[PDB]
């Protein structure tokens, strides 16, 4: 469109030393939403928009998991994880397991349906589009987070759910089509 | 009814790993021969320092440019880009693909940047890690724009998918 560039909406320059701004941009990719979950004497979940693909040979992927989080240390302790991709109508799960909002000292499994992972004993969502085991392999290092590399050991997937979408900080949802 | 997917049925995992949805982005390189592909493997890692991640096949053409290069730049694409999309996703290594799309340079990355896009972000590469058949990128993003009016584009099961109107 020739106007296109004088016409365009308002540009937002961000100085990536903003934090509030480099949040804002960091949200404009939009993603799926996980919660990542672990085993041991107290499990704990995290949800988590960091979850990426990596490799299909070997079977890899990853998350970014913020060293502020109670999960960071849990994941360090117990070199085993697993994944529950939501579905479109799991608010519920995705809120309780958000912004460290249930800590550590109690069950934080109480409200939401899960079953144990057998290879990953971690408990994972029920409902969920999709389960992935993994075993961490590296750590690398991230800034503020630590990128945990996992190897995927087992996978389970419900083909008729259609995951939960997160963008500009919000749920959404897909058109059909 | 749940299907199992055993991992080491590259078919399957394909399946697993599509049940997530992504936006979807180009990444480019300026220098000599500019390059530009389509990637979904963008993530952001860090605040402070503002970092981001990509992983790139080691079979790609991009991965020799981004091992060679200091920086990069990420378009995150719009909703109605999927030209742009799909025009990175072919080229051999001589033919050049930004004769055909509109761009502007972006002044600290060198790198074409693609206009249009929801975000601009140009990058210093950090580290590299080993992913398998992959190579993770990690960049510290030095430059960002944003177009807040503008919204993602989205992949998912393999395909383009588009938003609801937010409720």
């Amino acid at each position: 469109n020739a106007m296109s560039p004088i016409i365009a909406p308002p540009a937002e320059l961000v100085d990536p030393k903003d934090r509030v701004q480099l949040r804002r941009v960091f949200g404009d990719f939009p993603t799926g939403v996980t919660v990542v979950t672990v085993g041991g004497s107290e499990p704990r979940g995290m949800t988590a928009n960091s979850f990426t693909s990596v490799s299909l040979s070997p079977p890899l992927v990853l998350i970014c998991v913020g060293k502020d989080a109670v999960m960071h240390q849990r994941l360090t302790a117990l070199p085993t994880f697993a994944v529950s991709v939501l579905e479109a109508g799991q608010e519920k799960a995705a809120r309780h397991f958000a912004d460290h909002s249930h800590p550590p000292g109690v069950d934080q499994f109480d409200t939401v349906d899960w079953v144990l992972g057998e290879e990953s004993g971690a408990p994972l969502i029920a409902g969920a589009v999709a389960h992935l085991e993994c075993a961490i392999h590296r750590l690398y290092e991230g800034g503020d987070h630590t990128i945990f590399l996992g190897e995927v050991i087992t996978a389970t997937r419900w083909p008729a759910r259609e995951g939960m979408l997160f963008s500009g900080g919000r749920f959404r949802r897909f058109a059909p089509d």
